[PDB]
């Protein structure tokens, strides 16, 4: 089974006013599995009024009470994690084992942010005149509009929602029409835990119509988007025209630097595992493997061996470790990336093809001998493709790593302090993981640089985009 | 004496390749006093290249060395304060005494920021696996494009410049064509102190063309603009379209709430004195005077008396306490504000006319019986005009204070703790001063909310728009 | 019912080696209710070995796991709060309603410290040479010896224990022989929640023999004591002789300043309620009431009215609001304080006598017209006695407030910002509460100044006495 | 030239009421050079009264004014660096070049602390009831009694003095009778800068009698001592008996771990150079050289060569790189250390004798084949003596590094990240420097663990022993 999804407005699950719905298909099959309410402008006016009213309510609830309510939502997300994961796998394609991991960590994230909300500290500044008190108070910015994409239906809502809620903001999210049930199950946990009516809202419909209406509207004080770099540029431009606070989490093109002193088995296990996680459909997925010439061939073979050991299948089989891609455009885009690679003289080491003629299954693919003008080494592939090149000198790996307008994550494998320290200072990324896969715990900052966007969704830094800082000076 | 001003590119004071200049007028007389170079695209290209190199240089200079270099520049600014102030008054209109105060407070800013650059701290997070070290590191964002207005020619530059230098970014500023010499003099103190070629640049010319070229350019990593709300919106739109970090300090419309228990005489002294400072051409200037009805008449008359005491004349003549407005557009703008007040039934209690027929002199003006639809109570007048309205309940004054889309500064006068705490919580402003005029020290955050923009220019918060946060996790 | 109490050593509840026990009496009755193991030196050697081994174990458990374990202990303390409170009332005398409040808030404290342990942050310092990394790491100091008194058997263990546990330290507490069962029930929750063997230890016996042995012993790296000022001086002296880190929470003598603009009903309700809480047996209990002459008489009558409305009785009756004093020396000391008051010419307004001839019931007592040489206005009474004097000028109240070598808490009632600000800057206390009773939440610092001791048991500051800070600089 | 030194009391350089003096010797010659006033109880009484008044004064001076005053003092210290260094070398023994370095680094300290005084921040805690404001405020503790040793006469004073002045405490120091003039000269820079009468005081005399009088005295709120472990224990015992805040910087015994992958030449240059700095009379001097057996012989010979290169002679003669030891007790102490090394079977590889028959000259000495029971490997030698021992496993070196009750500084040389991280975690020291000598900058914490005491003299942490934390909760 798989349920139809409704809008959440003012504490109620409701149909759109007009009754219109959008069909939802299972990517592993191509067959309808349900429908989602298609909101129009009238449903949006009701969500906005409600968000305003919810903000006036929520900002008055003391932080410790807000925290206890959020921890209650978290316990419910944990309990319902298998049922929610089954919804997710069906609508998005990832393996059930991966969906379960995603939802359980959603509960972890909520819990950390609930406690963070109690530690939004102000400051007292030693004054220039002892007869005055000089303070810096932090307070919530107001109603937030969030736009979240399909690759992690739950986890891309959960950080934004948790940070908003921990600060005293209300929250109105447009989630993906193609993966709508698992984000709605997340918000249902919050409604059941006692977050009052209007603090949270959820809508689905025509993405352009919704974002063009919410972002200029005077109820909304803060906008947050995660998605593609070109769509973000369009939304950050609209937000700027209406002077709205904005954060953006966009495309990455993560380099992997395998230094001469690297453990190779480890690199392959850690970066290769990470590459094929959610079929490469991750803003932090390692893409450009820069491997020292001394071990390049050995690395390339071991990666090929890892790709070929993946069990492609419908994500509901527990043994499936590579599911279908999320939707048919991902096939088109993977076909295009692989064509261009062949055309520019790269070698397709394994994979490189659609599997079957039903659903969106594409084969895990490793490209070697990749020239620098290849599409895969310039545009974000966002799919189950690795591209390998060699280097001699660590300084040339770093410059390659920094060549692109992205961005976001980077990985490396090395053992010397000197290399760790050099990669730390020089690599143009928001997050760098060395000798392990990505472990984006909620207490670590998470966000990009350059075209990958700005603002963090972890650590205390994650609260700041939702806060206003106010200087107060009172002469006694 | 008044000097002609050049562009600063890659260590060198130079003319524009085209040789073009713009005439500089003294607002007190209407008479030409000098000229400034009118930069074109070609000179911007050399500034941008120089900025790139300067960033590579300055990012490598240890913070304690950057700090000592910045502190020398500040010592130079102090040494040259009379000369700088003389240039400012001539080009901008303010009295010599206020110019000197601006220039000295510039030095105070540079010093605080010099020291703050040494305290851009990272952090170490207790890890989930004890074999890994989880750190968060702070780094400079990159080359900055800055755009600054004419109201405080030196001070609007210095906070942006100081922030950028303390973090290790390079800095390219477009300063006002109408007030070129005093900022160029500030920049010349930094060159003479030892800031290397390319780290700082200064251009003048057509503002639209400079903005449109610098903001989309891939060398610029971060944009900062101080100015009016409409231009900031156009600039933030563009920044967004090209995914640039942006901060904005825009229009204010500061309410002043004089409560039933206020010390009226202190209220007149503090907020009257602040009103006519720089002839009200200040983003935090008290404008909407909300006075409890019990003391409204007493307050109006005392404010009228304070306006009448002011000595209007040329800024070089000692005695002068209110100079000329900075340009002919401000006179037209004041007559419109006053014509509208009268049209809508308000009473001009004093002032309200041009003085003489040469230069930009406007009498200090107090308006009462102001209806809620008068231009002065909706648009930022940015001029030597106070508007007074009465209230009965503090709650009504608070709701009026929040009514407009602006939210920069707020003022109040009251003695009860409960009202301090209420005002602190409820007022939608970035900065609030109670029982005193504004004292915007560099250690205090300084920035807006709503249509007044975002990002702070004081406190440790002023460094954050100039920094990227990198999560680094290394497994042993 | 009421249970006999054992030692906790190495995960096991055990008798002392020798079999010796100490009888426990109910203060409301004077009758034996049980016994507690009397530890000797051999039991201490076993506790110390175990604490060493527990420290090596606990310091290796990642913080998030430590937190989850502590939150589990907390949920068990919450569930068992009524059963634990019944033990407490019996052995200590406080009303059951007060005992329940104490234990429930113990669970709150644990939960806040569990999350605090995850936020023990290090720092990265911008280096003087870019080739080095300069860091500040925080790590646990080691095995802690804690000595806790009888007035709040559970809450004086719980803060020390929680802070130790959140930092990675092991913990060995000597709890009170006269109130031993409710602290043992607290530690039992931690054992049941999965804190491993030896991380926590609990012993009872001859207070001088235990503290003389634990404090010099090389396993113990940190000592913490809460109790009387003269006993602390002796223990801080021993700790200093063996160079052991020490914190001390000692006697208070809390002033209450009721200013001329005070709400009187509120002052009486808030400070009077607080005075008779746990029969005045609290280091923060308001003792010296300094009331403005204009309302002194009205305050004195309303306090008398509050004291006379207390229902004296055995604490197990739900309606009892003043229980018996904790032990027979409290009667002797209250007899002495009241004698001296009468002798120096003070007036006993109500109470002043033992009630009955069984148990330790003393009457709630209010003394007025108190000269400055009266014992009650110099030595900490630690019992159900208030002492009232007048003042004319707020500055004279403050000097009186600051006259004594204590210390700890202070209270006031006033409405003006000016007074709030003056009391804030001038009053020599660790904690100041204004227009309310004490609400010592775990997120607020808690500790004294002067003879009241040093170190805080709340806020992040509470972790620092358990941490070592290490500067690390590594040249690449 | 060398000058006689006086007491500094309440703004005035004065003699002791008794008129007594102590002779000051030049350690390089044995010859008298001057005298210092020998303070008695009566002069201490005037210092204590003056300290009380000075505290009342300085606590009222806004932090930005305190900072500017401190920065002037620092500018004076720089101006007078040759003169101060001349006094130091004469009285203390170190070469002129090292004295000048000490004096200049003093100025650097004062400046950092000046700036840190402006950033003693309080905080605002999200409240449990929104009608209350919960703040935590920082205040100066009160008058300080400081006791400082002869090894860095100016530098051991300056950190304590700077900390105390930045927080707003007053300061009374007993400096070394054997090296009086250079600290008095430092204190004279603060008097000439404008620090008011009473805020700073300076006495000399009988150390025991001064200590016993100042520590129990009710004017003294905080004690700080730098010195040997046995005297610190006696002083901490007394501080404790009178419930005074105390910090202690005591004996160190720094291990140096040269790992199998070390750069041996850098190891010799960094830790050899640091060994003979101030002829090893430093609390963080490398002493126990633990060298991997593979490179031990290479290391020993290179260190012997570096010791042999040093130029022994009077500190005023240029060329001199190792001066005389500071007093005759240090010669006796070195002969004992060397007599014991030889008795226990170690080999003296170079040095190990007195040079000449006048003054306190000792040859730079390297000892190898050192058994674990030799005095040099258990007691702090505080002299120009390195002891070398080999190891096979890094784990054995780490367990030796931790074996002693001292734990001040530690050094290592290694290239692998895993060893940096291991050493960082496992070494029981306050400060660790890897691949470089010690660089104790004022922004880095500086303090011990175990028998080396407690409290930091660097970083923001250096201010915390000089501050009290006050929780303030005000209900509207």
């Amino acid at each position: 089974t798989y349920t139809d999804t409704q809008l959440l407005i003012d504490g109620e699950w409701v149909d759109a006013a007009s009754g219109k719905t959008i069909d939802v298909v299972n990517p592993a099959t191509g067959k309808p599995i349900g429908r989602v309410a298609h909101a129009g402008i009238a449903d949006l006016d009701r969500a906005l009024a409600a968000a305003q009213s919810g903000f006036e309510a929520w900002r008055k609830v003391p932080a410790h009470e807000r925290a206890a309510t959020m921890r209650k939502a978290a316990a419910l997300v944990r309990e319902r994690a298998d049922a929610i994961a089954q919804l997710m796998t069906q609508e998005q394609g990832k393996p059930l084992t991966e969906a379960r991991v995603e939802v359980l960590s959603a509960a972890d994230i909520i819990e950390w942010f609930a406690d963070e909300g109690r530690r939004v500290y102000g400051r007292i500044v030693p004054p220039r005149n002892l007869g005055a008190q000089q303070t810096v108070v932090k307070e919530p910015v107001g109603p937030v509009a969030a736009f979240t994409p399909w690759n992690f239906p739950v986890n891309q809502v959960v950080r934004k929602l948790s940070a908003a809620l921990a600060t005293g903001c209300s929250f109105l999210v447009k989630a993906p029409e193609e993966t709508p049930a698992s984000p709605a199950a997340l918000l249902r946990a919050f409604v059941d835990a006692g977050v009052p009516a209007g603090v949270i809202g959820l809508v689905y419909g025509d993405p352009a119509e919704i974002s063009s209406y919410l972002i200029p509207h005077p109820v909304i004080r803060k906008v947050t988007f995660t998605g593609s770099t070109p769509v973000g540029k369009q939304l950050a431009s609209l937000a700027g025209l209406h002077m709205k606070r904005a954060t953006m989490e966009l495309g990455g093109h993560a380099p992997v630097i395998v230094a001469e002193d690297a453990d190779v088995a480890l690199a392959v296990k850690a970066a290769g595992g990470a590459k094929f996680r959610n079929a490469g459909q991750v803003c932090i997925s390692p893409t450009r493997f820069l491997v020292h010439n001394s071990i390049r061939d050995e690395f390339t073979r071991a990666l090929v061996k890892h790709a070929e050991g993946l069990k492609v299948g419908n994500g509901l089989e527990e043994g499936t470790t590579l599911g279908a891609l999320a939707n048919p455009r991902r096939l088109t885009a993977m076909a295009s990336v692989i064509d261009n690679a062949r055309k520019v003289g790269a070698s397709i080491e394994t994979g490189g093809e659609r599997i079957g003629s039903e659903g969106n299954f594409f084969a895990p693919t490793v490209i070697a001998n990749v020239p620098l003008d290849a599409d895969v080494f310039n545009n974000e592939p966002f799919g189950p493709v690795a591209a390998i090149r060699g280097f001699d000198k660590l300084e040339e790996a770093i410059a390659e790593a920094n060549r692109l307008p992205f961005g976001l994550a980077g990985y490396a494998f090395t053992r010397s302090f000197a290399n760790v320290h050099l990669l730390t200072q020089r690599l143009e990324v928001g997050m760098l993981w060395i000798n392990q896969p990505a472990t984006p715990w909620p207490e670590m900052p998470f966000g990009g640089v350059k075209d990958s966007g700005y603002g963090s969704e972890g650590g205390p830094e994650a609260l700041e985009p939702y806060l206003v800082t106010k200087s107060v000076t009172v002469m006694a």
